[PDB]
């Protein structure tokens, strides 16, 4: 109660190395936890700002993320560092808002932290 979110197309390329972003190797990065690039997670996969660098304890955690707009949830994989609140993809966004992504650009949303299970990790 309640979070920034906006979307950044970069969440949507399949291949964009998780050696591109803070939670790259280490412990907690996702090249440790085997994924290559973001296509390679089973969720849509984003920006938190619960990560601030490189190795975060915070990398690879799950949040569900709630969009009082439609009230539908999506789960996100945080994977990278952001500012504020949460950047995802656009698919990520579109999901949330029922196609409106572009249109919004920018929505206050509800997230919990939730098993890493919860994202298919």
């Amino acid at each position: 109660v309640a979070v920034q979110l906006q979307y950044d197309p970069v969440y949507d390329n399949a291949d964009q190395s998780f050696g591109t972003v803070a939670c790259s190797d280490g412990p907690n990065g996702m090249l440790t936890k085997g994924y290559s690039t973001f296509g390679s997670v089973p969720s849509y996969v984003g920006a938190v700002d619960t990560i601030t660098g490189w190795n975060s304890e915070s990398c690879g955690t799950c949040y569900q993320i709630t969009w009082s707009g439609t009230g539908k949830t999506i789960h996100v994989v945080g994977v990278d560092v952001a500012g504020n609140g949460f950047n995802v993809g656009q698919r990520a966004m579109d999901d949330l808002t029922n196609g409106q992504a572009v249109a919004l650009g920018n929505i206050d949303v509800t997230a919990t932290l939730v098993d890493k299970s919860a994202c298919r990790l």
